[PDB]
C-alpha cells in the first residue's frame, strides 16, 4: 500500500536517490522501474536490486507524495 | 497485532524515535507512516524503512497504548 | 508450539531477559506483551523487537515450565 | 524432512551440540526441545534459538539416524 | 515480473556479470541458468547462488530489453 | 526446479563441494542428503547446514549435470 506509490512518484519524477542496503552498502542512482521484488536502478549501468536486501531508501530531495 | 497499535501511537503523537537496523545501524525521525511492509520515517527527508531490516524500534520518550 | 507457552511464562513471571539479534546485539529488560511477530521490551522505554531479528532469548534465571 | 529426525535424535540421546548462528556467534548445549520455528537449548539456562538464526548445528560426536 | 526477462535476457547474451551477495561479497561469472530461487554461475566452475542471499546484480555493461 | 537435480548430483557422484554461509564462513564437505531446507554435510562429523543460511555452494570440480 505505501510503498508502491511512494516508488512511483521516484520513478516518475526522476529523483536521484540513495539506497543502502542491509550490510550497510550505499548505491545511488534513479529507480527505473520496480516491481514487488526488484529495483532497477539506473546509474552508469542498470543494476538490480533485491528488496530483500533493501533497509532504507533516501530520496535526495524532499518529494510530493 | 500488538505493532499496529504501538506504531500508529508513536505515528499519530509525534513521537521521536531510534529505528535500529539489522546491521546495527541507527535511524531517527518521526513515523509519517506505515504499512506490514514499511516505515516512512520523516526527517529531514521521507525515507522509507522496510520492516524485514529493522531489529527495534525505540521512543525517544515513554508512551502509552 | 514452542515459544508461545515459553515467552509466556517469561511474562508472566517478570524474568529479567537478554534478548540478542541478528547482528549480534544484545537488548535486556522484561517482556511486557508479545505476539507472533514482535516482543515489547521493557526497560527505562518500552522498545518493540521483531522476532525476524532475533537470534535467542536468555533468561537470566532458570524457569520452570 | 531431515531436519526433524536429525533434530529428535539429538534431542533423544543429548548429544551436546554446537548451534552457530547466522552472525557467527557459538552457542552450546543440548537441545531440549524443537519445533518448525526454533529450538530449546539447555545449559546452564534454558534459551531459546530461533532456527531463522541458524546456520549450522555440529554434534559433538558421530550420530546415526 | 521484472527479474525473470532481465536475469533470461543477461543469460540470453552471455553478459558477463557481477552478483554482490548481502555480506558484500563480489562474485563474478555468466549467468547459465536461473529460476525463483536460485542462480546458476558459471566461471571455472558451476556454483549455484541462493537468491535470498543476493543484494546486487551489476552487468559488466550496458543492456537492453 | 533447478536446485533439486543440481544437489542430487553433487550427492549422488559424492563432490566435494565448498558451502559459504551468508556470513561468508566457509564450510567443506559432501552432499550426504538433502531437502528444501536443509543440507546434510559430511565430514568428520554430520553437520546439518540450513539453506536459508547459505549463499553459494561450490563443487571442487566441474560436474557434468
Ligand atoms: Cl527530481
Ligand atoms: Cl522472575
Ligand atoms: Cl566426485
Amino acid at each position: 500500500s505505501l510503498q508502491d506509490p511512494y516508488l512511483n512518484t521516484l520513478r516518475k519524477e526522476r529523483v536521484p536517490v540513495s539506497i543502502y542496503l542491509v550490510n550497510g552498502i550505499k548505491l545511488q542512482g534513479q529507480i527505473e522501474s520496480f516491481d514487488q521484488f526488484v529495483i532497477l536502478l539506473k546509474n552508469t549501468v542498470s543494476q538490480m536490486v533485491w528488496k530483500h536486501a533493501i533497509s532504507t531508501v533516501v530520496p535526495s530531495r524532499p518529494v510530493r507524495l
